[PDB]
């Protein structure tokens, strides 16, 4: 099926997502509204249900609201069954209208719908061609205290209806009890209780295997992609056996948060994204976005260094969320701003790359401060703002021209208060101009595109006061004033003769999984399929078509390798780097080693014959190891994803700069269990 089709969940860059909050969406239905303290009709008190529901989106969809509007995925709340206490933080009641405090992952939240509300919007999301992503929070319950029994539900835990246990009384050890986080450091956040919430012990087999099952249950009814909560504060050891899971049962795209401030950059955040097996949300476009377009504490030179930064630092840029506003962070919008700064960042963002998310309300310049504030409910339903034509034009255009979606990004033309940038992907082509200022008009002299010779009309058609664009010869335009606020986008669409890959999902899973590759000019035939140099056709080849082949992974032994394609005639594709084909199936098995005493600044690694263990590769050890929470120096711990029943080989070691010192003695052997989790013991050995 081509690129665009509904069915593609790999894959979302052809995609607009509608992020909506449920509670503060459409009450399609009040008998299934909370009742009590629990329950604000008014949504007055925005910390309490205001009752929302999947009944009330589907008659958002029917009714022509979000399809008019030019969507093709939304992404909801945590549909998992939740905790019923009203908490009362200090004066203030709570409840769980935001779905993050989960009760039985293997049962509706009853507020927002049931099992077959569930399948409704599932198929009439399907029906009108709009994709599905749900929030998954596996790295805790709800509000719990030990101490005090009494709290909220105890952070309880049921298996579609049988209790599994609470935060009072682990003696099967389903939670963390560390006390909560300080943030201090990674290890002491991911370990450490978030605020109050009974933190879940992944380690544990029985909570590893239910939340495992939990997933899939959710993959069965047909969900397209996953948003999962908080992947800073798991262990990204277990993420990767999480995501093995998901992609080698039925792979959907899955997406995480990791929070990045004000020229905030960290490495972390990167090697997630590059190695978890997952994307983040892209907070670094966000936040420089945010910079130029709204607070106005940076200028398009910024712009431009973050839009070719982002071109490198991450391995499959095509695949991270983009936004200029959520539930974590004010809302784009003010009161003593116009409304023409929100209309240019979404056009920006709309054309720009990754895959573009609009927080719902965001069509109705909502405006409003941090949480709970920026949690309101819609206003209006008014299908005539600016704002919505804005995305309403733009929109459609990513699954149109495969160059908004599949693009690379060129800045033609630079200023303080001025862009001009080009996506292009074979022969299609997107020409995006924004002048910030709204004071002075801005010349534009001497301006070449990659358009052929034409007069291009503004996609946008004037409303955002965009003017027509004539190239001539050489893709030169003739000069032209860029008015203040102005914003244009012009495009040229044709076919691809040249095989081209714009994007591949997943990144990761093991021999014989079903892989989707997406382009142009891939021909109708079936063609050559190259994982690394090993060619692959015939019935391996589950489907060609010009736009999507999809292939099963070969057995090759587990590591990185570089995709390519080549049609029928012999003519190959670009290179598609980045690509992990596992071992196997994964476990999640915690390393444990004593007595390894290091210097200042020397930290403990490990490694293995095994891919996922480096292959012997110093340079590609696991670490550096965890040593203060756990278990504390000189003892190191790590939680790593190895294969699963397999006997591999490892040996621990310390790194101190180009100074490398191995474990003495023998290799260590380990048989890995087939599922669950397993725990390594050992003493450094000189
Ligand atoms: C509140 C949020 O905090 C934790 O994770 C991140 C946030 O996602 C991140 O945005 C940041 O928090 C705020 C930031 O400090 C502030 O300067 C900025 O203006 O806005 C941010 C959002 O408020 O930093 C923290 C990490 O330090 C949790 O991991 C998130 O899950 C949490 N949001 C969840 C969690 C709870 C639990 O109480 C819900 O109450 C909340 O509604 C839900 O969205
Ligand atoms: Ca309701
Ligand atoms: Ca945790």
């Amino acid at each position: 099926a081509p690129d665009t089709s509904v069915s593609n969940k790999q894959n979302f860059s052809t995609d607009v997502i509608y992020q909506i909050f449920t509670d503060r969406f459409s009450d399609g239905n009040p008998a299934n509204n909370p009742t009590g303290a629990a329950f604000d009709g008014s949504c007055t008190n925005l910390r309490l249900y205001c009752g929302g529901d999947w009944q009330g989106i589907i008659n958002k969809i029917n009714d022509g609201y979000l399809t008019g509007m030019g969507i093709t995925a939304i992404w909801i709340s945590q549909p998992v069954e939740n905790i019923y206490s009203v908490i009362n933080y200090s004066g203030v009641n709570n409840t769980a209208y935001h779905g993050l405090w989960a009760r039985d992952f293997k049962k509706t939240n009853p507020a927002y719908g049931t099992m077959q509300d569930f399948k409704n919007l599932i198929d009439t999301a399907h029906a009108h061609n709009i994709k599905v992503i749900i929030d998954f929070a596996p790295n805790h319950t709800s509000p719990a205290s030990s101490d005090d029994p009494s709290f909220a539900e105890n952070g309880r835990l049921y298996d579609n209806g049988n209790l599994l246990g609470g935060y009072t009384n682990d003696t099967q050890n389903l939670f963390h009890h560390y006390g909560g986080t300080d943030f201090s450091t990674i290890e002491n956040g991911i370990y450490k209780n978030l605020y109050d919430l009974a933190d879940l012990n992944h380690n544990n087999s029985s909570v590893d295997v239910y939340l495992k099952d939990a997933i899939k249950m959710w993959l069965d009814l047909g969900v397209d992609g996953i948003r999962v909560d908080a992947v800073k504060h798991m262990p990204f050891g277990w993420q990767k056996s999480f995501m093995a899971t998901i992609n080698n049962y039925k792979p959907v795209f899955t997406f995480g948060e990791w929070f990045l401030g004000v020229n905030e950059i960290s490495p972390e955040y990167h090697q997630f994204a590059n190695e978890s097996g997952m994307s983040l949300l892209d907070f670094r476009f966000a936040q420089k976005a945010r910079q130029v377009f709204r607070d106005n504490t940076d200028n398009m030179y910024g712009l431009k260094a973050m839009l070719e930064g982002s071109e490198v630092d991450y391995a499959q840029v095509n695949d991270q969320v983009t936004f200029i506003d959520n539930h974590d962070m004010e809302r784009f919008h003010t009161s003593n701003g116009d409304r023409r700064k929100l209309e240019q960042a979404l056009a920006f963002t709309l054309t720009s790359r990754g895959v573009p998310a609009i927080y719902y309300g965001s069509e109705q310049y909502m405006s409003g401060g941090n949480d709970p504030d920026n949690r309101a409910r819609l206003p209006s339903f008014s299908t005539t703002t600016t704002a919505y034509q804005v995305i309403q034009k733009l929109a459609p255009l990513r699954k149109s021209n495969p160059a908004i979606a599949y693009g690379s990004t060129h800045e033609r033309w630079i200023n303080n208060d001025v862009i001009i940038y080009e996506r292009k992907f074979g022969n299609n082509v997107a020409v995006v101009a924004i002048n910030r200022n709204m004071n002075t008009p801005a010349s534009i002299t001497g301006l070449v595109t990659s358009l052929p010779r034409g007069s291009y009309n503004d996609v946008l058609g004037g409303i955002l006061n965009g003017n027509t664009l004539t190239v001539g010869a050489g893709g030169a335009a003739s000069n032209f004033t860029l008015a203040p606020g102005g914003t244009a986008v012009w495009q040229y669409t044709t076919d691809a003769t040249t095989p081209i890959i714009g994007n591949v999902g997943p990144m990761m899973a093991k021999p014989g999984v079903t892989i989707t590759i997406d382009g142009r000019g891939f021909g109708s035939g079936k063609g050559t399929v190259y994982f690394g140099t090993t060619a692959v056709t015939g019935a391996d080849i589950v489907a060609w078509e010009d736009t999507q082949i999809q292939v099963k992974i070969p057995a090759v032994p587990g590591g990185i390798y570089d995709i390519r394609v080549a049609n029928a005639a012999g003519a190959a594709s670009n290179i598609y780097d980045n690509f992990e084909v596992l071992t196997g199936d994964q476990v999640t098995v915690r390393f444990v080693i004593n007595n390894a005493t290091t210097a200042l600044g020397q930290n403990v690694f490990l490694t293995g014959n095994v891919s996922e263990l480096g292959n012997w590769d110093p340079n590609n050890a696991i670490g550096p190891m965890y040593n203060q929470v756990v278990y504390q120096y000189p003892t190191w711990y790590y939680d790593v994803s190895v294969p699963a029943g397999q006997t591999i080989e490892f040996k621990f070691l310390k790194k101190q700069g180009s100074t490398v010192t191995w474990e003495g003695g023998a290799n260590r052997t380990f048989t890995t269990p087939t599922s669950g989790t397993a725990t390594v013991n050992v003493n450094w050995q000189p």
